[PDB]
């Protein structure tokens, strides 16, 4: 153990949200050094008293004030010169949150903004490569697991769910087949509530229950 | 950067091979401390002069003498007490090699043995959890990419290819549909060579060319 070097261990969060048709990431225009004024993911460092997963949770809560967040580890990024300051190996995670539900004041302190995932600014270091990989993993996984519902409020319309999925895959779906495919899922249940987008339009709301899903975990959408 | 701790950065390789129907891992019965006499993955440590990926390659070559090996990063394992000695965060990779082709002498020095992935001994620390995750990733990926061919010699029979796939999924396939599905792949080409398993039996040999695959990269098996 002792003849080997030690490394600063970074945490970087790719924070996904969904709103009005598009998938956005929560990014920081850095107040601080290095690369001041440039865009980046939310970052921190693993501490001696916490696991790497717990560091991810802390860093995310620091920005958002959110806990019990769906998170996935993306990977350990460890090119020698990835960060020009000192050597840092960073573990990237992605997170899927409800965009109506984070802590606005914390976001303001970090000087963070939501940006459309298809219209991102240049990001520092190897952050573009972290985003690319997290996207692929998320697309891969959201086609066989119900992880997408973390991006939606507890109650959602089918129009929104469809729109979510079109945004995830950058491709429009057949409305007919989609609606059917959802009706065949018992754990996506139709409620007797409606979304009132303005005085003159409504739409039926659904909810996902993970009890019904976990008793029969079949998902493909 | 400087107010944060630094960590020993481990490398752990899950080394997959394929032979006579079954998938095996190359494991070490440790000559050395800690946990002497117990079974583990092949490990090392990231050095100051190498990227994390390059450390993975080195550690694997140390045991096998192999280079240009198909490898995938599995993840950063960072529970505080994962390794009871000092704190180590370890990056697990998996590797897919041709079992006829490694360096026997290096394997002997490390006191490593091939073991059936379904009949593994107890492994130390969080190595079981690394193996579990690498298996899932490998199964997931080998169903949509031609990564399986790294586990086979350059020339293979369809009987072997089938057998490989049955072992990957722990499930027998329909011989008929399988054979057809392969005929529909131009990049799996039939040669005029035969495997001579003993004096009295042969079978037609095929090869994968990644040129033909990369020009039209469609794979599902």
């Amino acid at each position: 153990y002792s003849s080997n070097p030690t490394f600063y261990l970074g945490i970087d969060c790719i924070i996904f949200g969904f709103n009005e048709g598009e998938i956005s990431l929560l990014l920081l225009k850095r107040n601080f050094e290095p690369a001041m004024g440039e865009w980046s993911l939310m970052g921190g460092f693993v501490q001696k008293d916490e696991s790497v997963d717990d560091a991810a949770k802390r860093v995310l809560a620091e920005l958002t004030g959110l806990e019990n967040v769906y998170m996935e580890q993306v990977g350990a990024f460890g090119a020698i010169d990835r960060d020009p300051g000192e050597r840092v190996v960073s573990i990237a995670y992605y997170a899927l949150i409800n965009i109506n539900e984070y802590d606005r004041e914390l976001v303001q302190k970090h000087n963070a903004y939501w940006v459309n995932i298809n219209e991102l600014p240049a990001l520092i270091f190897d952050h573009p490569e972290m985003v690319d990989k997290a996207r692929e993993m998320m697309k891969q996984k959201a086609s066989v697991e119900p992880i997408g519902f973390n991006l939606l409020p507890k109650l959602f319309t089918l129009s929104q769910l469809q729109s979510l999925y079109e945004a995830i895959y950058g491709e429009p779906m057949d409305k007919r087949n989609f609606r059917k495919r959802v009706a065949e899922m018992d754990f996506i249940e139709k409620t007797d509530k409606i979304d009132k987008l303005g005085s003159k339009r409504g739409a039926a709301l659904y909810k996902f229950n993970g009890k019904a899903y976990r008793k029969d975990p079949k998902f493909k959408l």
